[PDB]
């Protein structure tokens, strides 16, 4: 039931646990687990305050799978079409982009109408194929958050997605992965993103998972019966409307209630 | 200059060196290595008849990143479009789509109009950013083949191209990595496909390396611009024209003169 995370210190990095009220830091204390999360946790009575230490990316997914178009507004304001149109679609954020909470988003200069998008992240605890949708969560280690960092730009020149998704530190996540599932209610959660644009925070996103197309089991039934998840291996779910394009000096905050906050500055590379 | 391998043995798995003559197995050895194809090697004095162990995928890459439509005919065959308004565009396979020599594209039954797609495939030899296209031969480990294994029904309906083309198995490589780089011509590299189908064998790809739309050092500029590659990652060049639909009981031979023959039996899942 508890939130793991992966940290660095001015030794080395390992998994954790992450204990201290609500999420605040500097309120903050992180326990380190001597193997995996994979397994009961074995604590070797090392700590030290999240304050002292850097968060990191809580997981290094062989793959990130991803489902687009899974929030009807969200179609809507990004190609200018009815969802009915452009229905729900797999693709694919390799590993390279992941980075971590407070990692900066790195803009190459070719990459243009940059946006951020929140979203529910889901991280497999063991290998799974054909998994049925009403057994889901069986599957599931835990929750987390990801920001699907994408340009549009080149979305729409490239025809495939995959580069406009796919550039380095293009894949926040974190901050840490919520294991207490039941804690979560997908018909009733919370999605939100704040943009810091010169020097002044906006309410962006403002969501909630209840308005998924393909909803959670779904998601796992449609993955698993093309492709075989592994442990560490992350889902994103999709994201809500309210996107827009972030420049150099920005910085963006996604929020899921319950999970935490996953915030990273932006700059060009 | 060695032919790098992975086999499973009746006693493990392990990377090794392949040696003899051929490109047939009966005739060759597979030397055990210590460590991997990335530092020197040392033979630890096990050897094998190569038909007596299995051979494996000779990489689990981090991904599999893959230049599609590349070949202008290839394009004009699949699309039906002149390639001039298709331009070559990246995408990704999972990690979990790939396989070795000899072992079967599992087609699930809601995957039709199956193609298989030869490919001239490189390995990545070490950690890069931003590579410079006439620099692209220092940050290569060696040549490999693949087959780009596609639904063109799913390509279709999905519109990005991922889940199509990342069905578990739908990614053979091998039959091996070879790193006499300098051994292969890119302007004269044959690149072949021969499909069995009801006990027959006929040519169905014949083309050459030299019909790339984006050159090999292009190619490599112009995916490290946007991604790190890491070690062992590979990259899938694009598909010649003549590709065609699979089903149960066919077996696909891809051959690139100089590299070899990679095999695979076709299966209904
Ligand atoms: O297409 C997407 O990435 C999405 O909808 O979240
Ligand atoms: O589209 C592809 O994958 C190709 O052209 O090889
Ligand atoms: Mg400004
Ligand atoms: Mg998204
Ligand atoms: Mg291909």
């Amino acid at each position: 039931h508890m939130r793991f995370g992966r940290i660095a210190t001015p030794d080395g990095m390992c998994f954790c646990s992450i204990e201290g009220e609500g999420d605040d830091v500097a309120n903050l204390t992180a326990r380190e687990i001597e193997g995996t999360p994979f397994t009961e946790p074995k604590f070797t009575g090392r700590e030290w305050p999240l304050k002292d230490v850097r968060l990191l990316a809580p997981m290094l997914p062989s793959k990130v799978v991803a489902i687009g178009r899974n929030y009807a507004d969200h179609v809507a304001e990004v190609f200018k079409k009815s969802a009915e149109s452009l229905p729900p679609t797999l693709f694919l954020k390799p590993p390279t982009a992941v980075t971590g909470p407070e990692s900066p988003i790195r803009i190459p200069s070719f990459a243009t109408k940059v946006e951020f998008e929140g979203e529910l992240a889901v991280v497999i605890g063991k290998p799974c194929k054909n998994v049925k949708a009403d057994d889901w969560k069986s599957v599931v280690l835990g929750f987390t958050i990801i920001n699907d960092v994408s340009s549009r730009d080149l979305q729409f020149a490239d025809g495939q997605w995959a580069r406009a998704k796919g550039i380095d530190t293009f894949g926040p996540i974190g901050p840490w992965i919520e294991t207490d599932i039941n804690s979560i209610d997908l018909d009733n959660l919370p999605i939100k993103a704040r943009l810091t644009h010169d020097g002044e925070t906006q309410l962006k996103q403002d969501s909630n998972s209840n308005q998924m197309i393909m909803k959670m089991g779904e998601i796992i039934e449609f993955i698993t019966a093309s492709m075989t998840l592994l442990p560490g291996d992350v889902i994103a779910t999709g994201s809500p409307a309210g996107t827009e394009a972030m420049v150099d000096g920005d910085y963006i905050e996604i929020e899921i209630p319950g999970i935490g906050k996953l915030g990273n500055p932006v700059v060009d590379a």
